[PDB]
């Protein structure tokens, strides 16, 4: 459903149902890293198959918890979390995935096998982990919990008393915390903090692209211990063996010259965030939303629960030409998402069309 | 790491500004937006794979990180509970390895020099069952350089669609024929709607770090593998896929050196034969980038002449034994004539001893 609603109307004006910031051109994002010059000397031969140092350097850097040779770089976060748990499918296993979230961390292990174990969370209790119930589904047989935080759709961050309580659960019945950690260049500090040094069953996934408006490069990472990097590094062979010595370059020049990047779409997003409250008042009570703490997305809803989502998506990307992403792709049908990193004409152009539906 | 190597399948690589100066693609690359890239490839890129063969449209092509990506997804979305592939060998280790991490049953059509390495339909026809699913032929041929004959061809297309069979053709090295005439090998894809196609510009054209191959079949299949691709992927970048594009529209501009380098190294192989006096012998290949030469000395091991031909001299030979041929070697065609032939003189050092 995320794939039916954002292909279908991909070439619409006015976009609000990706995660993803307002897109660099490649001539735009190298006036801001320099790395120009140094391209056309690139080999292009294959690749490191860990990825260069320079870019393993560039995200050791963003923690003191992480080493270069932690760091396993992959095709997008969509091909590290493939790799991650193929390797750690055994028969029997289990994992755990709240949601809503990115609908790949749960269908992915499916496709593998695995026992999926849904934690609903809910706007009510503010899309917040529980762990009281989150213990209820950890089993010996569970082997990853995964942790999007910053949560896709919500924009919610984990409390440190939290994660502090999903590490005891872990390490109690031995299980690995699958840490997709997309969103933490975006607070609403610099940037969050990897909770790769926290525990030793966290896995940490990370990339460039949402944050920095640079989706299409394909560049990801995984962190792990040397164990788990020389498992995904093997099977990473028969999926696409390296990444391009271009796309890893360049990304590494991003994460350098993130001080050039991530401020200015963080203004981006306060005054969208702003400006969504501001429809929130004016819509008087028929709008809430649990507000957003990192990242690129919303996660709003309908207080009135008869009304669905996708009936008021649908009139108003085909009348106005304006995309949010119905809720129904998270199981969600009175919540729907909405972009933060787009400009904020654009964004107030969505909602001044949705408020129009919303009136007849 | 070694600075000699003879040990791989791809031509001597470009860096991006020696490729951008051929295919003159350079300034275009900036206007490129970095949002994500149409998810089945670029039409751009589409149409310059579909204008090289008349079976092919640009709406049968769905555009992968490298073959590797594509023979993932296509085996990944065919896979049943007791299904079997057929995989002759020698071949690139994926294509049985990857159906083997798929859960598929795999049945290996052993290949010999003394057949000179070609598929013997009648012995073939002995592995496909019902439950047969997919049949490997990759052609040319890595390691041998064998093409598969338009004779050997129709008898495999018979023994797949008698069983209900689909034929994944590993097409990589089609750009690269060692005949004068013909430019590149015609694709296969058009010969039975039981035959998918994979390509790359990759191992051919001297970019293999580019990550761009391709997968040709019937709407079923592109939808299927489409679908999947989101679990992989979801998409090459925009960058990659134009590069990849201005190749083939350029590949008069490219392939001509390498076809030159691997007849002139050719040639220095069969020198190297006749001055050994029939020690080194060889199926010669007809097309692709490299050759499986052996010994006809029962009593060497490729292994042994190939660790301590890297040790004492630098030179990588990828020995026989990652192929299950224990007195065969895989040697690179597309290097430069004077490293081929810094190697073969090292080689022969190191056979005296
Ligand atoms: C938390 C989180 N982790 C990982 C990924 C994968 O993104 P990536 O790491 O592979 O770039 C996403 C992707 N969110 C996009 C979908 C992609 O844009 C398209 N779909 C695939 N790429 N499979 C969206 O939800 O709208 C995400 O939100
Ligand atoms: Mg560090
Ligand atoms: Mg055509």
């Amino acid at each position: 459903l995320l794939e039916m609603w954002l292909s279908e109307y991909e070439r619409v004006p006015y976009n609000l149902g990706e995660s993803s910031v307002d897109n660099f051109t490649l001539g735009e994002l190298l006036n801001l890293t320099g790395d120009r010059d140094a391209l056309d000397q690139l080999s292009l031969m294959n690749n490191d198959t860990h990825g260069s140092l320079r870019l393993r350097e560039a995200i050791a850097s963003l923690d003191k918890s992480v080493s270069p040779d932690d760091i396993l770089v992959t095709a997008g976060t969509t091909e590290a979390i493939l790799i991650y748990f193929k390797v750690r499918y055994r028969s029997g296993a289990n994992v755990v995935v709240p949601v809503p979230t990115f609908h790949v961390l749960y269908e992915t292990p499916a496709f593998l096998g695995y026992e999926v174990r849904y934690l609903q969370l809910r706007a009510e209790n503010g899309f917040r982990i529980d762990p009281q119930e989150l213990a209820k589904l950890v089993d010996d047989n569970t082997e990853v919990i995964v942790l999007n935080t910053p949560q896709n759709p919500s924009g919610v961050v984990c409390s440190e008393t939290e994660i502090q309580s999903i590490i005891e659960i872990a390490e109690k019945h031995n299980a690995e915390i699958l840490a997709d950690e997309h969103y933490r260049f975006l607070p609403h500090t610099e940037i969050l903090p990897s909770l790769y040094g926290l525990s030793p069953k966290i896995i940490s996934l990370g990339s460039t692209g949402k944050c920095f408006g640079c989706i299409g490069l394909r560049i990801g990472w995984l962190i792990g211990n040397p164990e788990i990097i020389k498992a995904c590094h093997f099977f990473k062979d028969y999926t696409t063996h390296t990444v391009c010595v271009l796309n890893d370059y360049i990304a590494a020049g991003v994460l350098l010259h993130k001080g050039k990047i991530l401020p200015r779409y963080r203004q981006m997003i306060q005054h969208n965030i702003q400006q969504f409250e501001t429809f929130i008042k004016q819509q008087r009570g028929l709008i809430d939303w649990v507000k957003p703490e990192a990242g690129t997305i919303a996660f709003p809803f309908f207080t009135d629960p008869n009304i669905n989502s996708k009936i008021v998506a649908k009139r108003l990307v085909e009348d106005h030409g304006v995309l949010l992403l119905p809720g129904e792709a998270f199981d969600r049908p009175s919540h729907f998402r909405i972009a933060l990193g787009v400009e904020p004409s654009l964004f107030q152009y969505a909602l001044e069309k949705l408020a129009i539906v919303i009136e007849t």
